[PDB]
């Protein structure tokens, strides 16, 4: 719709998506050869935004593991999708990394990506 | 990883039933605490991702999945993501932080999203 | 040091602070007459920073009640400094209300400010 | 409001002692959980603010401080914020969020911030 295709945030990461037409988000995110860097995402969005020029809700999951290369680790991505001329996916992220019990207290950063069509 | 798939309870009485594919899916539906509504109205489906090999050094395993708040019955224009890990053995646990964003307009938009924790058990 | 001063956000915020020798920070938060928008603030930063290019780290609290207004909760901003030609205070921050036990689940409302010695 | 000053004590062990000025100052300090270690040698200062006229309709007293990991002994060149309120009564908490956020090169920025929750009660 507005979000299917080709997104783009300020660290140097691709993030290819289509959202289905009752709220599935599939797709794929390559982090900063480019096969080794890429990782399955999956997530939800809402297929039916409120029609006072908010934004549209979503969210999307990758597990840092693919045929290649395992982190231990999940990032989740929440925010909303702005569209017209400069439309934008803003978002906040949780990434989980496995840790002993020991540990768990620093497992989990925090930071935001704000996402463009286009490159920086 | 071994051990995700089933119910699983938070400390708001929320429920969470999870089945974790062989290669890292998450699939399943996620129901708010209900008094005067019937259940199946706040229902919702959930999707999302784990580490399907994690390191067996007594680690957790690394996962999260969103819910889109909208259903059949009722849409709230927000979606939550619960990102953590599952820690297995006799008291069993999921431990996540979450990040609730609401739809807003541009002016709103600093304040579109809350953050929290849930602690997820088998037993409710 | 390099910290101490007037700092504007992309909300059009303005946070002027002094940092002490030792590590306090204190000063005054104008949210977006400007007097009933001023409210303290205090916090710490680490006065001995790495030698590597590291940012320096830096926190500090607002509770957003002054002599006019009380929105009954308090904000902290987390973050570094970051010093040279564009100097910037780069943060996340947690906004906490007062609720009822029943609506503490959702007291919490998180987000990101960047500082920059000019206005946006 | 009235009830914050004192000693409080959270899940991982760690000691806050903190007291509240009439007009919403908040200032302690804060130690880490030690085991080899002597206790004044992980005793840090914190400075922070809290809603000294809550309403009083069963809500609780928002406040916030922060630690600089810097004292006269070590440098972890980090700090902590924490976020959130006191509840009061027979089991008395503060209810937190935190932000922790170690200083970085521009390049690591992206990891420079870690996220959790501690509860804190006025008995370990
Ligand atoms: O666990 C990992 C996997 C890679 C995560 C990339 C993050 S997802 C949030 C942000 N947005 C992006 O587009 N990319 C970044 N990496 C990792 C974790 C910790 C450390 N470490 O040194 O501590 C190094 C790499
Ligand atoms: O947008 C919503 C949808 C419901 C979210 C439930 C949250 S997901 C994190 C936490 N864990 C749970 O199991 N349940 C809670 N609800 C909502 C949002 C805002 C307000 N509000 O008053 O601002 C009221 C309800
Ligand atoms: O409790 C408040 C007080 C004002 C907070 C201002 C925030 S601090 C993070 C961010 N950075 C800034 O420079 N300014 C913003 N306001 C408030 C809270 C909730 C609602 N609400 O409608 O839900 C309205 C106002
Ligand atoms: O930067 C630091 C300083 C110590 C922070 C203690 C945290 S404050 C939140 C939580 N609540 C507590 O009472 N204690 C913990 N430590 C540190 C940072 C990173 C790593 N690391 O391995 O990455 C190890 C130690």
């Amino acid at each position: 719709a507005g979000i299917t295709g080709t997104w783009y945030n300020q660290l140097g990461s691709t993030f290819i998506v289509t959202a289905g037409a009752d709220g599935a988000l599939t797709g794929t995110y390559e982090s900063a050869s480019n096969e080794i860097k890429r990782y399955v995402l999956t997530g939800r969005y809402d297929s039916a935004p409120a029609t006072d020029g908010s934004g549209t809700a979503l969210g999307w999951t990758v597990a840092w593991k693919n045929n290649y290369r395992n982190a231990h680790s999940a990032t989740t991505w929440s925010g909303q999708y702005v569209g017209g001329a400069e439309a934008r996916i803003n978002t906040q992220w949780l990434l989980t990394s496995g840790t002993t019990e020991a540990n768990a207290w620093k497992s989990t950063r925090v930071g935001h990506d704000t996402f463009t069509k286009v490159k920086p």
